[PDB]
């Protein structure tokens, strides 16, 4: 899957950085 939206779990700020 291409969707990237836990790469690199933010959890700070946007929790979709993708």
């Amino acid at each position: 899957k291409n969707k990237s939206r836990v790469a690199r779990g933010w959890g700070r700020k946007c929790p979709l950085f993708g």
